């Protein structure tokens, strides 16, 4: 069956691990344990196709193998949004391509201390020709949509 190699990237503390664990294990990780590098694998049916998701959860604290990249910032962390650009460039680097499957994810959308407005992230994603999706690893809002949207982007390339 098809295997989709997904890589989750973004600054430290934005919720990459919480998002992946909510998707794969269906619970919210409340504590903050910085990641070095972890992998998750799960067989799922996406749009009627049985497939294997292979998800690499990377370190944000200061790749070339992935088929699509989930680029995460937190909507209450303006710096993590400004850091997105640096990840967009590293991805071009490690893939040696200018047209990589990516999805921009604004996480922690359950929080009210918002400093990145939806329209600003929509504009960033627009400029790279990719979707913008907001998520909450805490409430599960948008979580499946973000990862499945990345699979649907990979299928387009
Ligand atoms: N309210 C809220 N908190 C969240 C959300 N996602 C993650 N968090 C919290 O933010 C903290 C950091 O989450 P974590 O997933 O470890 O971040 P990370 O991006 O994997 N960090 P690292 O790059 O160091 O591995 C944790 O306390 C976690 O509970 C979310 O959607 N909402
Ligand atoms: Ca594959
Ligand atoms: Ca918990
Ligand atoms: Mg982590
Ligand atoms: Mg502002
Ligand atoms: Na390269």
């Amino acid at each position: 069956m098809t295997e989709y190699k997904l890589v989750v990237v973004g600054a430290g503390g934005v919720g990459k691990s919480a998002l992946t664990i909510q998707l794969i294990q269906n619970h919210f990780v409340d504590e903050y344990d910085p990641t070095i590098e972890d992998s998750y694998r799960k067989q799922v049916v996406i749009d009627g196709e049985t497939c294997l998701l292979d998800i690499l959860d990377t370190a944000g604290q200061e790749m070339r193998t992935g088929e699509g990249f989930l680029c995460v910032f937190a909507i209450n962390n303006t710096k993590s949004f400004e850091d997105i650009h640096q990840y967009f460039e590293q991805i071009k680097r490690v893939k040696d391509s200018d047209d990589v499957p990516m999805v921009l994810v604004g996480n922690k959308c359950d929080l009210a201390a918002r400093t990145v407005e939806s329209r600003q992230a929509q504009d960033l994603a627009r400029s790279y020709g990719i979707p913008y999706i907001e998520t909450s690893a805490k409430t599960r809002q948008g979580v499946e949509d973000a990862f499945y949207t990345l699979v649907r982007e990979i299928r387009q390339h």
